[PDB]
């Protein structure tokens, strides 16, 4: 998540050069052929003290600014000082407010490297509104600072900002006036950016009442069958087609953390008649390598774990009137997982004492899982709720 | 996480080669991927890939092998990813529709 | 909020020329160097009624 | 899409999560500890004054 002035893939790329120049200033004409040894990408600008120069940058989504970037360095090996990149906010009338400040030099190279560097303070930023990220340069020792610049054609917008008197480099407030006249004195555009490094992560949380036509693009399909999928069905998920197998459902969206909480109501299974087997899925791979699978059936209630070709049976518990609101989490401070009907304990409990069970950036999917065999389709489900419980 | 021959369908002119996967995979916001051409053929032609050329002095993100052992590799380490960018001297042009 | 067939950025701004060019067509052989005099960008197509 | 007819944006939150989030922009003088959620309800973090 950042703001760039324009896409750092220029910076970090280049064009191959190609076709034939034209006629020559003196002596015989010819026309030169051009080859991919021509590199087309930004130009470097020198600038010298008490020289500032910023460039806008729009945003496109609200967030917290934490740090700024530009592409810059040092041209000779001398001490530096007083180097500074600062953000401006663009009010309605056009004036430029300094709203965070912070010395670059002395994390300074020689070589052209990006710089970075984190405000002060975060700096709430909407959609709409136009900031300028400015270098300063008021240094004393007098080492000029070397911007990766990209050059602007004349008879189009301006929205680049320089100021060459050290009054102006240090100002910290612009008026409108002083903005139109840096805007006209300026040739040049830089390369800057606005980041949002570190964010405070929510714990997100989904829900499907799955109450539609079809069964929609928010779910990966997976089935043994190998045609048919889980198919939405009076407003309820259930196995489509006639044929003995398994069907699984898993969400696109991924959680925050291993910390999860499905829950889901099963409904027309107590109908089944023998070995149907339906149910929520948690800690499921992209690829379904490994997965912790609840199965209900008209008599009792298991635990599975491993992938969907062969599960291993971890507890099981005998229940009845398995038609009600299940949930099922896990609590990583004991690393255990356990299973809620209707609200109640259950005595549905696995300990994960030999860490079967591999928790990552890969294994925060959910799901849901139906299987049918002998004529007899399994229970539907309905209320799929995922979340991160605190 | 896929893969799929398109030796069949290329053609000598440099048009646009799309494949499909043998099955869909997941992907999500800030994560990354690499769509990697390999060329293991056995007759010899070679391939010309359209690529734009990279600036030294920004960040290194393509990733080039050359021996076959390399490119027959199926699950990269962090070092030979290292290694990779490190070598590579061009950026190719990937599309995941 | 709008919609452009490619960005605008392009329209505003140009890119600096870097390397050097190849063979010439006739005369001496040589190759020029290339610097930030040369601006590589769109161009401009005259069209009658 | 130079003009709108622009609504009246309308927010709410329940605070039932595990933590504060990115929507919330924090600031308190403690120096560390900012208004965190617990038990579904926002609260001062820290014994601290």
């Amino acid at each position: 998540t950042a703001f760039v002035t324009f896409p750092e893939m220029f910076c970090d790329w280049g064009f191959a050069l190609g076709g034939t120049t034209g006629a020559q200033s003196t002596g015989t004409a010819h026309t030169h052929t051009l080859n991919t040894d021509g590199l087309a990408a930004l130009q470097i600008q020198i600038l010298p003290a008490g020289y500032a120069i910023g460039g806008y940058i729009g945003i496109s989504d609200t967030t917290i600014v934490d740090t700024i970037a530009m592409k810059m360095y040092k041209e000779t090996s001398s001490a530096i000082n007083n180097v500074y990149l600062e953000v401006f906010r663009e009010d309605s009338t056009g004036a430029l407010t300094s709203v965070g400040s912070v010395d670059v030099s002395g994390q300074l190279t020689t070589a052209s490297d990006y710089v970075e560097a984190t405000l002060p303070a975060g700096v709430i930023v909407n959609a709409g509104e136009r900031y300028v990220v400015r270098m300063r340069n008021a240094t004393t020792v007098g080492n000029r600072v070397g911007v990766s610049v990209m050059k602007e054609l004349v008879g189009g917008r301006e929205l680049s900002i320089r100021t060459e008197t050290a009054t102006d480099s240090n100002k910290t407030f612009y008026t409108p006036s002083e903005v139109l006249t840096a805007q006209g004195v300026s040739v040049i555009m830089p390369w800057a950016m606005m980041a949002a490094k570190n964010l405070a992560t929510t714990d997100q949380s989904f829900s499907d009442d799955f109450n539609r036509s079809a069964m929609g693009g928010l779910w990966f399909l997976k089935s043994d069958t190998g045609t048919n999928q889980v198919g939405v069905s009076g407003g309820r998920a259930a196995f489509s087609g006639l044929t003995d197998g398994n069907q699984n459902a898993l969400y696109i969206r991924p959680t925050a953390g291993d910390k999860q909480w499905v829950e889901a109501t099963l409904y027309e299974t107590g109908i089944a008649a023998s070995g149907a087997r339906e149910g929520l899925l948690m800690h499921a791979n992209r690829d379904l390598s490994q997965v912790v699978y609840l199965g209900v059936n008209l008599n009792t209630a298991k635990i599975y774990t491993g992938p969907w070709n062969s599960l291993t049976e971890r507890a099981s518990v005998s229940t009845t009137g398995n038609d009600v609101l299940w949930q099922m989490y896990f609590d990583p401070a004991t690393a255990a997982y356990t299973v809620l009907k209707n609200g109640q304990a259950s005595g549905l409990t696995w300990t994960d004492s030999g860490s079967v069970v591999a928790h990552g950036p890969n294994y925060r999917f959910g799901g849901l899982r139906i299987s049918r065999a002998t004529f007899f389709n399994a229970g539907r489900i309905d209320n799929w709720t995922l979340k991160d419980w605190a």
